[PDB]
């Protein structure tokens, strides 16, 4: 039993809710919140921009030190950093950005990072400003993640379509 509330159950381990991931994380304080990161951990917009703003830019400061030490992530890769005031940990995961021409096949590799964590609060990878089809992202999530994932979908209209079209 966990403290996630109000989700629809899609499978044994995948759940979904119309919610602002920032407001969700502040309420639940999950062990792991997933950020929709880029390889430079530059959290300018989208989910990343919103999560960073909620940390008062502390996420960005920590991320800049991480990059200065380690260099960029790989597309499909991840790193674990602090969750600041939102969660214990933030798993920064880089899905392919279609608007940069990145290979959508890497979306499965991106979701594989979730399997290293027993429970996660997460957005749909490569959705929104990363330009992939969110129905596809949900399919890849369900077919790749085996740990317990609670998906927050900000847009109510998109949330309704994801449920009604789910196979
Ligand atoms: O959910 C999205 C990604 N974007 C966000 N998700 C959750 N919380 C958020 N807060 C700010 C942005 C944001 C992908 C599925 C279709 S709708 C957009
Ligand atoms: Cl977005």
């Amino acid at each position: 039993v966990n403290s996630f509330s109000g989700y629809l159950k899609l499978t044994d381990n995948v759940y979904i809710k119309n919610a602002d991931i920032v407001e969700e994380a502040k309420k639940v304080k999950p062990t792991v919140v997933v950020n929709a990161a880029n390889v430079y951990l530059k959290h300018g917009g989208g989910v990343a921009g919103a999560l960073n703003k909620a940390t008062n830019n502390a996420m960005q400061v920590e991320s800049d030190d991480y990059i200065a030490t380690n260099g960029p992530l790989k597309v499909g890769g991840s790193c674990v950093l602090s969750g600041h005031n939102l969660a214990k940990h933030c798993l920064h995961v880089v899905g392919p950005n279609v608007n940069k021409g990145e290979d959508i096949q890497l979306l499965k590799s991106a979701y594989e990072n979730f399997n290293q964590h027993e429970v996660l609060l997460a957005p749909l990878l490569s959705a929104g400003i990363f330009g992939a089809d969110p129905i596809h992202s949900l399919r890849v999530c369900v077919d790749t993640v085996r740990t317990n994932v609670y998906l927050a979908v900000f847009d109510k209209n998109l949330y309704d379509k994801l449920v009604s079209s789910f196979l």
